[PDB]
């Protein structure tokens, strides 16, 4: 054990650097510990960052991506051109210079200020922090981030080949619980993923297998499918990933609880952490990540809606029992 210049107690000495970033993320970047925008942009950050690996590229004898390396920061020039990385500029330059002046490596900084951000919102578990990424990186390969415009298979080919089996794509996913969007429609600028955009619930699993039956905006995008209700975004891989064979199941199990779902997704989230590493070279220091405020409200169907009205796509395993809420039908607010 150690005690920092703060008066911080943890298990080793270079997890006292973290204090002074948890500070200024939280009063800085967070303006104030909150659940808003910052969080949300940083998860994509996470995900886009430690996705550039592929040992595939590298066995077909070329450069596969250095995993969580924060290339993305380190090499903005060239990874925010990807079009995955739209709207992302400033989270990033916040978070270079937050790095900088705390003299931490990005690919640390980004896996940090990710268990920070989710400790904002309400019903998140407390996620896993290992210290120790090295601080140089090169460029990501580009076409390396799965979209919404991607088959399932090619979503699951590309994140196994990374090291996520179906079942851990599906577990990764419970971030959209926290999620909204604003270039895949622009004209219904931050619509959210599911009805509670600000707090870590089964809501995003439950919210995407309702059938589709509105069009939110003028017109449904691109990557764009029917939602359950006014306000809400539905996103054409996640409602494909709902209903695939191959991930329906996990989806299904994954609205129930949310203590299960947290526990899946920080055992994800902690795969994908250290892609491109060796978790025995790392430091542990988990117990600087705050703890979230509690969720006590449990999983509903929204307005009205009943489970009949679920698209149930594992039928081979009983559907698990989900209280049901009266209406009327909601119209979601843009996410804060
Ligand atoms: C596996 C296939 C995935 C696809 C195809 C996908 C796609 C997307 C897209 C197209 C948006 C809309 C961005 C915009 O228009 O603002 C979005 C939002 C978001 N995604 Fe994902 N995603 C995937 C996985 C993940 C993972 C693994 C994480 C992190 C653990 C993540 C976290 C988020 C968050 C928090 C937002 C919200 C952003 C905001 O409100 O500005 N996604 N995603
Ligand atoms: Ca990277
Ligand atoms: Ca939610």
């Amino acid at each position: 054990s150690v005690t920092c210049p703060g008066g911080q107690s943890t298990s080793n000495s270079q997890c006292c650097v973290w204090f002074d970033v948890l500070d200024d993320l939280q009063t800085n970047f967070y303006q104030g510990s909150k659940c808003e925008s910052p969080v949300r942009k940083i998860l994509r950050i996470v995900f886009h960052d430690a996705i550039g690996f592929s040992p595939a590229l590298t066995a077909a004898g070329q450069f596969g991506g250095g995993g969580a390396d924060g290339s993305i920061i380190a090499h903005s020039n060239i990874e925010l051109a990807f079009p995955a990385n739209g709207g992302l500029t400033d989270t990033v330059e916040a978070l270079r210079a937050v790095g900088i002046n705390h003299g931490v490596s990005f690919g640390d900084l980004i896996q940090f200020a990710t268990a920070v951000g989710m400790s904002n919102c309400p019903g998140s578990p407390r996620l896993e922090f290992l210290t120790g990424r090295s601080s140089s990186s090169q460029p990501s390969p580009p076409s390396l981030i799965p979209g919404p415009g991607n088959t399932v298979t090619a979503i699951l080919d590309r994140m196994g080949d990374a090291g996520f089996s179906p079942d851990e794509v599906v577990d990764l996913l419970a971030a959209h619980s926290l999620a909204s969007q604003e270039g895949l429609n622009s004209a219904i600028f931050r619509s959210p993923l599911d009805s509670t955009p600000q707090v870590f619930d089964t809501q995003f699993y439950i919210e995407t297998l309702l059938k589709g039956t509105t069009q939110p905006g003028p017109s449904l995008g691109f990557a764009e499918e029917l939602s359950p209700f006014p306000g809400e975004f539905r996103m054409r891989s996640d409602a494909l990933l709902a209903r695939d064979s191959r991930t329906a199941c996990r989806w299904q199990s994954m609205t129930s609880s949310n203590e299960v779902m947290g526990q899946r997704y920080r055992a994800a989230m902690a795969k994908m952490s250290v892609l491109g590493f060796d978790r025995n070279a790392l430091t542990d220091c988990s117990d600087v990540i705050p703890s979230a405020v509690s969720n006590n409200a449990a999983p509903v169907i929204p307005g009205g809606l009943t489970v009949d009205d679920i698209e149930v796509s594992c039928p081979s395993e009983p559907f698990p029992e989900i209280a049901a809420a009266s209406g009327p039908l909601p119209a979601l607010a843009p996410a804060p």
